[PDB]
């Protein structure tokens, strides 16, 4: 009885259900950020939410900006993907590429050749950042070059080509917390005097010419996008936020997209935050008439309420589905939820990945069978 539950249509995309696995930076790749038979067996477990996206997968050794998060910009990587992908398919699952630059969120010890980390504008971000050699302050980024945008896009535009032959279902764009993309978006971090700044359509310039390339390798009801209309995340900030994403999202809305995602004000990046706002869901239901996923803070009853309400179509949870892998089983047996320990959260192995038990061990099983059968499969013999 619970609209969480009902099977629904993405555009031909058969979901068992309108939850969706949220996008998570785990930072459990191998080597040259190679997705392992870990990693594929952390996905299959969850393969029972109607949608997966993954954690965020950096374009490009320049978009990364925390340690061993998985890429998708080199073949061994996309053989590494295929263990997943393959994984999630044998359990009837549905998975999407989240695609990632981490723009000014980074630091030269993790850029080619100890480069500064990209950014529109040389602005450092107010905090610190964590290195292989401990944790700094941020630096200066580089703004880019007019010229160089257009190599960026390039970098999507392979990425998706990656993801394609990985065997994902679609793509999502990260346009949200304080990465590149939403870091054009605003005029807190943009500040261009060249067509990519100034206009609100000179700030979003950028986004559309990426959605423009990854659409020449997916179908565009195949491509999503991610956005946080308004988050201090990052040391992010514009003048006119509600005026920022209205055009945004109706424009987006014409672009005939898989889906729009958005983050609700009440998180932080990757934690909650006590904030009044008018630009949640509910103020962009009517300005998107495709498919619309709400993201955070969501329980139960708050994510079924949306639903009933009409205010979206999906309901996204994150820290929920670390702990829970069958979340939609837990929600339709009434039973209590895994709590999630936020220590394993990032970095680490098996231990507040793989090891959060299921309410039926058979689906544990089949979990693990599929993994195991998926790196058979897929083996660098
Ligand atoms: C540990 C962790 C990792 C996350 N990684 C990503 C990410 O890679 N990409 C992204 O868009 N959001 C990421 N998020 C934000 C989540 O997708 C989600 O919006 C957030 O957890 C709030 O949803 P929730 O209340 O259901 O947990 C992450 C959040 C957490 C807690």
């Amino acid at each position: 009885m619970l609209k969480l539950l009902e099977p629904f249509d993405l555009n031909g995309l058969e979901l068992a259900n309108r939850m969706v696995m949220a996008p998570l930076t785990r930072n459990r790749a191998g080597p040259r950020f190679v997705p392992t038979k870990m990693n594929a067996l952390y996905y299959a477990q969850r393969s029972g939410l109607g949608l997966i996206i993954t954690e965020a997968t950096q374009i490009s050794q320049q978009g990364m900006g925390y340690p061993d998060t998985p890429g998708i910009y080199t073949d061994e990587q996309v053989d590494g993907w295929r263990m997943v992908t393959e994984a999630v398919h044998r359990r009837e699952g549905c998975i999407f590429l989240q695609l990632w630059h981490v723009g000014r969120v980074s630091h030269s010890s993790f850029q080619p050749n100890g480069q500064l980390p990209v950014a529109p504008s040389a602005i450092a971000p107010e905090g610190e950042v964590m290195t292989y050699d401990g944790i700094k302050p941020f630096e200066t980024p580089r703004a880019l070059e007019t010229e160089e945008v257009a190599h960026i896009v390039e970098d999507y535009r392979k990425a998706a080509i990656n993801a394609k032959r990985a065997g994902f279902d679609g793509i999502e764009i990260h346009s949200a917390n304080g990465y590149l993309l939403h870091e054009f978006l605003e005029d807190g971090t943009n500040k261009r005097t060249d067509r990519y700044g100034g206009s609100i359509e000179n700030r979003a310039r950028i986004v559309f010419e990426v959605l423009d390339a990854v659409c020449k390798v997916y179908p565009s009801r195949r491509v999503g996008i991610r956005l946080s209309p308004d988050t201090e995340f990052m040391s992010m900030s514009d003048s006119d936020r509600p005026a920022l994403y209205s055009y945004l999202v109706q424009e987006l809305s014409r672009r005939e997209l898989a889906y729009l995602h958005l983050i609700e004000p009440r998180i932080k990046g990757n934690v909650d935050v006590e904030k009044e706002s008018s630009l949640n869901v509910e103020f962009f239901r009517p300005l998107y008439k495709g498919v619309l996923i709400t993201a955070g803070g969501y329980q139960k009853e708050t994510g079924e309420e949306r639903l009933q309400k009409q205010h979206a179509d999906l309901v996204a949870y994150g820290r929920w589905v670390i702990a829970n892998p069958d979340l939609p089983s837990r929600f339709e047996q009434n039973a209590p939820l895994n709590p999630y320990d936020r220590a394993t959260f990032y970095g680490g192995n098996e231990k507040g990945y793989t090891d959060y038990p299921f309410l039926d061990p058979r689906d544990s099983q089949e979990a693990l069978k599929e993994a195991e059968a998926a790196e058979r499969k897929w083996r660098r013999l």
